[PDB]
């Protein structure tokens, strides 16, 4: 979807003062809260945590969460445990109710939220086969006067109805989360996801359930889940799997949702997080799946190529060149004209950066600096290897961003015009071959071999030495690339040297066609 | 406003069927009906009684109306009680309960309306002067679960929260509505108007009251009015007399409104309507005014001239010279390019219309037939006689549509080109003077006094018959017309003949400038 690290959802209460009473509160999408980038999946999410140790209490200060969470009830897919790169799950305080009488507002019951968040959004996942994954889920339901949820919350506290059901409910008695043995049948403790992810087809479904105590079938099935693949993210729907026919509807698991979205985390995907809002705006769901506890295809590149030490770190990225994503922020490229120059500043003081092109839609690189550090950056999203053209002969073109020095230093920022930087390839798809030339003032030479979206060879300032406008010898530095959008259109890599004259380029080419 | 005969605003009822209940139900501008032209005033407007009469009722069939109204109480102005062209009043029955448990809607309470209408809306009012007017006026209000208006109706019924507060409610008892005699400062019985117009200013103010039983001053006012007088029309603001400070406010009236608007009907303006909603959509008000129980400036011209007989009668207007009223309804001029043509059906068959001009804004003239008879029309708004420029040479042009024959006939729409219908007139305003000439082939000759807003002269075929392309020979017709707009830049007029050749013509011209 817009991409983020995680996604958190606050408990309603509904204003009950007579007279000046809410009969309903519904949720709404821009209800969701963006968690930030966690330093341990397995602590709260920290901004939401702190609005909940401001939340008054009068008798129990606690805050109660999920089990597995950072502080003998379980919510676990058995043998899907061993969480590392995402968590969901839920955490709240027994709030002290609102009581401002000359005001006109009464409220009253639990105050928390749900949410899931990760770290390491992925940039690899299997190239191909069908993988099951397992976790938890969790929901949070809107609020309405005379509404209960009696067969998921017990409602002796009016949940539902002046403060939101949700899984964490103390009356949420009717999973089988406290039994200490699990029946043949059941999946795990608590309510828990079934997904089957299919790599090779680049889509996904899956169930999710409640595990049911035991006082005949022992789960219940609330929805399934359909979802395409794109990068390292998924969107689809949620499938409400009883919604009403012969019965008067006692959970809220009643609408279908067509918000669903979710991404993968870690090495290679093994972990992922979703959320939802039903349509009918009764309940949002968070929820978080692993492979089981214990070949690859790259879907995109991003890379920052550090100036003062030549060095190159991977950026986090949620498959979006648009979205520039360092040290846990999120930073636009495209002004809700070639290149492009702006700065910008989260709620390092300040980001200045300049990006390129605007005729690249799957590709982005340019000039990154704190305040000082300096920086280069690219991001693309890969091209699936399957669709990888075929054609023998194919030009691209574009420009490039250039530091280098063996003695004094020079920088040139990427053009279209006009003996400024200037790039040029031509790849061979059928050979796996790639070439193509840099030119300053009219100079690198690249060779590379194509590896299914990502390309690899090397770049060299032949004979001998370069300009600095003093001789500049660089050869065999190791460049590597990728190709970006669908069917290729757009390419790009970068190089750093070494792995007296230093080196630190990104560069980035659109196909042309006859 | 947007002009209209009349406004009628339904009761509410609120729906509390427990698990699905609204806790309020506000008013909405949108809430407004047209009640359209009432052949008698004194009568419920047709639409809203006929839906009324659907209304469902178990044990008392009877619609309840004003005690004035065409079905002991007493609702009237001393003095001012006598109206002729404009009713304002309520309507209601004792309506059954809407019992529909498995959709989930309760709704209890009275179902009616309240609503103003009245018949000519006026083309002249007084020039100069205050003018005192009297009369009554009525409420309903939002719903609200919890609330109540106790110091007006007494809430046995829930009056306020599951129907309607109105004023026509069974226990609106705090009013001397039926009391026998009057103290020495009550203005009349019930819920009272009385509005100072000022005609020379063009503006108006005003006070809305309770007439209190007695059982220490009488009387409790709620709202005063403030508006402007454009032609026969007025707008401007309601102010809550008593809103909320030291009080927890146990009636309705307890925000301003912005939207107060209404109009003058009757030969001289002597009685008008008029309704506002309040800003917090608590209220909806229509009332009705008059002077007491028994010189002059035009405001509008709107005329329309038959062709099959040649004969001028009066169109009824809410100075608006976009706004064309025939039959009643109301047939708009402009598309929400010069002269137009179009046709529109209500809801006679249709209406067959060509309008001109482009150019103007404060007058519309042009060819109307229905569905087969046609006429011409021309309306137009005034300018103010205080507002008539002194200028000794002034030049306006433009068209006219012709209709002459004195054998057989010829017809001629206007136009901006090219040989086709023209007009051209010279004024002295200093000198009260007034000329011009018609043209079709390259034949009318017009003399004129100016008289406050409107000139008065003569249009003659001169010497001798004109062409029918047989000599039509027309002299000493009658010619009336008017100024249109602020300051006269629009100017209008017809003539018909006689008071073998005949004649029906209506032009409009447009004032030039160094």
């Amino acid at each position: 979807d817009q991409g983020g690290y995680g996604f958190a959802m606050r408990l309603k209460r509904r204003n009950w003062y007579p007279g000046a009473e809410e009969s309903e509160v519904k949720l709404n999408e821009s209800d969701w809260e963006a968690t930030g980038l966690p330093t341990k999946p397995k602590e709260l999410p920290k901004r939401q945590k702190s609005v909940i140790e401001k939340v008054e209490t009068d008798g129990d200060s606690d805050i109660y969460s999920s089990p597995y969470l950072t502080p003998q009830p379980k919510n676990q897919a058995t043998g899907h445990e061993n969480f590392q790169y995402v968590y969901s799950g839920w955490f709240y305080k027994h709030a002290a109710s609102e009581k401002d009488f000359s005001n006109k507002k009464i409220k009253s019951g639990d105050d928390g939220y749900i949410f899931y968040h990760g770290e390491k959004p992925s940039r690899q996942l299997p190239a191909s086969g069908k993988v099951i994954y397992k976790g938890v889920w969790h929901f949070v339901t809107d609020t309405k006067k005379g509404q209960d949820f009696r067969e998921i919350i017990q409602p002796s506290k009016k949940q539902g109805d002046r403060y939101s059901g949700f899984s964490g409910d103390g009356s949420e008695e009717y999973s089988n989360k406290n039994e200490s043995t699990l029946k043949d049948d059941h999946e795990g403790y608590g309510f828990t996801s079934n997904l089957e992810v299919d790599f090779g087809n680049k889509k996904l479904t899956g169930k999710l359930i409640r595990n049911n105590a035991s006082l005949d079938k022992h789960t219940t099935q609330y929805y399934s889940l359909d979802a395409q693949i794109t990068g390292n993210r998924f969107n689809g729907t949620a499938t409400a799997t009883d919604k009403k026919e012969n019965e008067t509807k006692l959970h809220p698991f009643v609408s279908d949702s067509s918000s669903l979205s979710g991404g993968f985390f870690g090495p290679q995907g093994e972990e992922l997080g979703f959320r939802f809002l039903s349509d009918d705006q009764k309940v949002a769901v968070v929820g978080s799946a692993k492979t089981k506890d214990k070949k690859l295809t790259t879907v995109l590149d991003a890379v920052e190529l550090t100036l003062n030490d030549k060095k190159i770190k991977n950026l986090d990225n949620f498959s979006n060149a648009a979205q520039l994503v360092v040290d846990g922020i999120m930073i636009p490229l495209l002004p809700k004209e070639f290149t492009r120059k702006f700065e910008h500043t989260p709620e390092t003081k300040t980001y200045e950066v300049e990006v390129c092109c605007s005729n690249l839609n799957y590709l982005k690189y340019g000039m990154l600096t704190r305040k000082v550090e300096q920086s280069m950056f690219l991001q693309g999203e890969r091209t699936d290897e399957k669709e990888i053209p075929t054609d023998q002969n194919v030009v691209y073109r574009g420009s490039w961003y250039g530091h280098i020095a063996n003695g004094t230093s020079w920088s040139g920022n990427a053009s279209d015009k006009e003996g400024g930087n200037r790039a040029e390839f031509t790849v061979n798809f059928a050979d796996k071959k790639i070439t193509g030339k840099l030119t300053a003032e009219n100079t690198f030479t690249i060779e590379g071999m194509i590896q299914g979206n990502g390309f690899e060879g090397t770049a060299k300032t032949a004979e001998s030495g370069f300009d600095l406008d003093p001789k500049a010898y660089i050869t065999d530095a190791k460049v590597k690339g990728g190709f970006y959008g669908p069917k290729a259109e757009e390419l790009g890599g970068w190089f750093a040297y070494p792995g007296a004259s230093s080196a630190t380029v990104v560069f980035g080419a659109k196909r042309q066609q006859p």
